[PDB]
């Protein structure tokens, strides 16, 4: 019954991860957008010191979101909000019960996070080669089961933590956002299509027709908008090796 | 009942994590050493296509870890190990069973992954400047009680997550080890002696005081030693400047 707060940006594929599990666990949440890159609010380091979204609240009185209270529970770092939904919603089943089960969603999560996520900040943001991101895509994709299905089998918390990024590297790369180079972008966008990879779009459809994926998403052109509010993409720049 | 291996190696803070978290567990399981930086054997790949150091197998027919077999699960990564050792070891209460207190564990965990491990990364593998380790150790310091205790109140993983980097980094800086310059070594160690530091050293100290750390710890001058085998911290080389 304890109130859940969501501090959100659509951009952020980061927010979108709790999004997607607060959908999945059928919760009652509240979420409010936040223009973090470009003009924090000032009251925002009350509901996460590190100033990062997504932040999340927890309990206490029922308050406006730009009037946080005190005595609400912050929790910082999205994996750690998945962890806590499936925690907060055991008979929504974000994880497996089997043991072995959810020790393969979490080492899903910890294949990408630890390396995946960095591949895909770096070729985008710093313009770093492609190839490392790909060769990174095809390490995860083996992961995943092969005949079909998510990360643990049933869909879990892995699923909502991964396809954020996964689903918008397809329209970001047709719309030409990131500081590769046009040699990487055609790279990327010709692997991506390329039987190499038919594991891993299945995966992205499968998790986008799940009305957790839908109800979380602005469409790929108003996401592809909201990109372009990142400073960090700085259009025009683009690197070279 | 089913078979526990951990694959191993004395210098690894990764590895280290898992050994804690089995010792609190009460588990019976084996360890077996992989020189995996060095000589890795070429049967290694089959317990973990990673190549890394530590990798599980669990179950299966008792077999020489040499000779790992196919019907085991193989586990990767040491913070799913972690997870997977609390769903094994309910009875050992190494998580938490309150929501928002798990939170605060796998909350510590993301902060130390994601904000910490790169900046020891940097400055003990690039010599880069401390300053910036220095701040993202005092911010993991402020998400600790500040009164006393563990990460979440109670000893739990998060804590077997963190005190391999955290112990390592006292006796290490002792030693000279790690690219960064006798200056910044000298302010690092000053500041891990001042005020400024008080709690994380009494963290250290809680958390080194567990049998669950003295057993699974060669000692400070073995360790040191152990640590200079490994490539990258290019013992008798600092970069400067
Ligand atoms: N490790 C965090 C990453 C969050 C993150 O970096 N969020 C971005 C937005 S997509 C942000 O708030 N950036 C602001 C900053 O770093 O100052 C998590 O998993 O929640
Ligand atoms: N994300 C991994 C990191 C493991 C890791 O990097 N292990 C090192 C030893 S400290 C290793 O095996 N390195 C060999 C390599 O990267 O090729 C985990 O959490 O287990
Ligand atoms: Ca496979
Ligand atoms: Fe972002
Ligand atoms: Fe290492």
């Amino acid at each position: 019954t304890k109130q859940i707060t969501l501090y959100t940006a659509t951009f952020s594929p980061y927010a979108h991860r709790v999004r997607i599990a607060l959908e999945e666990a059928g919760a009652e949440y509240t979420t409010y957008d936040v223009d973090i890159l470009r003009n924090m609010p000032d009251w925002f380091p009350l509901v996460n010191p590190l100033k990062k979204i997504p932040a999340m609240t927890f309990g206490g009185p029922e308050v406006p979101p730009d009037q946080p209270s005190p005595e609400s529970a912050k929790i910082a770092e999205s994996l750690a909000m998945l962890e806590f939904i499936a925690d907060l919603f055991p008979d929504a089943k974000l994880l497996p019960t089997d043991p072995v089960l959810r020790a393969r969603a979490r080492t899903f999560m910890a294949l990408y996070e630890n390396y995946v996520n960095g591949q895909f900040r770096d070729v985008w943001f710093l313009g770093t080669p492609a190839d490392p991101l790909l060769q990174a895509l095809e390490m995860l994709q083996g992961a995943l089961p092969p005949d079909g299905g998510f990360a643990a089998g049933e869909w879990s918390i892995a699923d909502a933590a991964v396809i954020p990024f996964l689903a918008r590297m397809f329209p970001y790369l047709e719309a030409g956002l990131g500081l590769y180079s046009k040699e990487d972008g055609v790279k990327m966008r010709k692997a991506m299509a390329s039987e190499r990879f038919a594991r891993i779009r299945q995966y992205v459809r499968d998790c986008r027709a799940r009305p957790s994926f839908a109800n979380t998403w602005a469409g790929d052109a108003e996401q592809v908008e909201a990109a372009k509010t990142v400073p960090m993409l700085r259009v025009g720049e683009h690197h070279h090796h």
